């Protein structure tokens, strides 16, 4: 009778920023994956547990390495939300992140959407805090990212789960089950990140 609460999610972005690293943090997500045949895309069912209940976001993550302008109508069509992904240590997939826009907005309009800057735990890092106090300003909410050690992983899914509901206060109340840290995100490192974007803001 009574179903499931859930949303198609896209997750776009040039090749090589780590969109596959972040969506196989969530275990159990990875272990029930459906491979879709001939649309080329992995389905992904992430599970996440509010104080209202539980939701699944149905992630589809291309198993390309497509380009900007090559990800057919299906893919898109009939999307509720979506994260756009960058890499920090990379300044050309930055400077891609608004063709990337412009194809989701063609086919999808107004859906609330997450902008993110992966492998924080780099040191030489390329695009900084004061440069992204930019594009963030087309409603699109910015959170920066290190896949590998799962830092600020709930952020994105989060945020896009307050829109989607429509209560600000809604809260996770336990955590999935996420695969184990494989880089060291330096925690003062972490700290001087998060100060950067608040004096940028
Ligand atoms: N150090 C580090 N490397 C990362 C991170 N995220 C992705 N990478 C690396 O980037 C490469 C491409 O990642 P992949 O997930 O295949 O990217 P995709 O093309 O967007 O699907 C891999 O060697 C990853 O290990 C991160 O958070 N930290
Ligand atoms: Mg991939």
């Amino acid at each position: 009778g009574e179903p499931q609460v859930q949303f198609k999610l896209v997750l776009v972005g040039d090749g090589g920023t780590g969109k596959t690293t972040f969506v196989k943090r969530h275990l159990t997500g990875e272990f029930e994956k459906k491979y879709v045949a001939t649309l080329g895309v992995e389905v992904h069912p992430l599970v996440f547990h509010t104080n209202r209940g539980p939701i699944k976001f149905n992630v589809w993550d291309t198993a390309g390495l497509e380009k900007f302008g090559g990800l057919r109508d299906g893919y898109y069509i009939q999307a509720q939300c979506a994260i756009i992904m960058f890499d920090v240590t990379s300044r050309v997939t930055y400077k891609n992140v608004p063709n990337w826009h412009r194809d989701l907005v063609r086919v999808c309009e107004n859906i609330p959407i997450v902008l993110c800057g992966n492998k924080v735990d780099i040191k030489d890092r390329k695009v900084k805090a004061k440069s992204i106090v930019f594009h963030r300003k087309k409603n699109l909410q910015y959170y920066d990212i290190s896949a590998k050690s799962n830092y600020n992983f709930e952020k994105p899914f989060l945020w896009l789960a307050r829109k989607l509901i429509g209560d600000p206060n809604l809260e996770f109340v336990a955590m999935p089950a996420l695969a184990p840290p494989e880089v060291v995100m330096d925690p003062a490192l972490a700290a001087q990140y998060e100060h950067d974007l608040e004096v940028a803001q």
